[PDB]
């Protein structure tokens, strides 16, 4: 796979363009002025193979970049990435950690360390699919226990109800191995908000199957719980995309 | 008003990371680089006083950051910067001017000249109803200039109907004075969008008043004509912010 070009030049843009300018009113800066953030990045993963990676390689830039997230506002999800983005509405109705600093400066670059100098290659890098399942997921899987941890308040999980090859929760999901048993004790509640793709045969509903083991484990952990099936704010999004489907017909 | 802080630093971060990561496979790259672009940002109106610029002042950094523009893509608007941007879905659909590199970078930021070093005001700018018109919409009145005049195909147009102090269309906001005039013989239909908003009286209607006048403006130019207000996609987009509203009740 081509990696991102001019990795740090890009990072340090969107940091400065972030502090500056971004979610201003919605979440704090951060400390760290971004030579440093790109300082504690950089030394996580270079002069190292990539499938050496794990789950602590990134934990020192985390510490650094962590923001507290405002209360009961912070949102996960599984299988629904444009649904629930557009949903969150650019941290305005929720939260992503697409939102938040790190998720920002990060979000959909490609980059890799190699062992030769300098220590990371701006050219070429080898699929990842080929590494351990810990080094795959050493960036985003650190980023997600770093989020769901300073949660606090309700928590939102949005999840695809129409797949009928992947339930809609599933234990080695990264909200499975990474964010719910992260999320603290100030955390409350958990609501599930299941969407139901337009046009297509319906798979989970709540209280039954994966959903249902869902509901037991929330609950094993004393978070309250609860469950809606294509909510009608939710619904209206996904009409627009859709406006002549057989469940957007208004009186 | 308050000058955006660090205003070098913040375009030249916007202009790489637009550069590299953003509009990827909508909008084409420019050919200048970013400190070229910066050179001629800065000339228009360093070391002037801030009330001294007109029409012209930004020509070359508008020359240079131009772009080519989708066929049948180009949406502009007036009243309704949340819904068109909303809309749009940041170039799924249509392109707005703030989806354009000049656009991305300056949007909401503020800045000014003065004579003496360094010759921009880092402390204060005018109330820009102290300065004159062609001053005060020298930077967006070029932007629009610029952006009209690449359309190509059917443009889209979208507008508030639902304001009762200010008609869907006036020859003096910046659709009428700078880009309806800059439409140029590859623009073949003009297409609006009236939104009438949720909750509140219609104050304009197709086929009536200002939108009347529009209609024979664009004509006269040659270019074909139609209207519809509140379209099933945008009345979505509407409901799914508002979800108990009347307008949106179901079958
Ligand atoms: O590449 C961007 C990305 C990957 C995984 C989760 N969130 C964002
Ligand atoms: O400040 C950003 C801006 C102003 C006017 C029009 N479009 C964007």
């Amino acid at each position: 796979i081509v990696p991102t070009r001019e990795l740090e030049n890009v990072f340090l843009g969107r940091c400065k363009d972030y502090e500056i300018t971004r979610y201003l009113d919605i979440l704090p800066r951060v400390r760290s002025d971004c030579s440093a953030l790109w300082k504690d990045f950089f030394k996580a993963f270079s002069f190292k193979n990539p499938c050496d990676l794990d789950l602590g390689s990134y934990k020192d830039f985390f510490t650094s970049a962590q923001q507290q997230l405002p209360k009961n506002k912070v949102m996960f999800w599984s299988g629904v990435y444009d649904e629930a983005h557009d949903y969150a509405n650019t941290g305005r109705k929720y939260i992503t950690l697409e939102d938040t600093l790190p998720g920002y400066m990060l979000n959909s670059l490609v980059w890799c360390g190699q062992r030769a100098n300098p220590g990371f290659n701006e050219k070429v890098c080898p699929d990842f699919k080929t590494c351990p399942v810990q080094a795959r997921e050493s960036f985003w899987g650190m980023a997600s226990s770093s989020y769901a941890h300073s949660a606090e308040g309700e928590v939102t999980y949005m999840v695809d109800g129409s797949n009928p090859k992947v339930p809609a929760y599933r234990p080695d999901s990264f909200f499975g191995k990474y964010e719910l048993p992260n999320l603290t004790n100030k955390v409350t509640r958990v609501k599930v908000i299941v969407l139901h793709r337009l046009g297509e045969k319906i798979i989970e509903k709540c209280g039954a199957g994966s959903l249902l083991d869902l509901e037991k484990l929330v609950k094993a952990k004393h978070f309250a719980f609860d469950c809606v099936e294509n909510p009608r704010a939710v619904l209206f999004l996904l009409c627009s995309d859709n406006p002549n489907a057989r469940e957007c017909r208004l009186a």
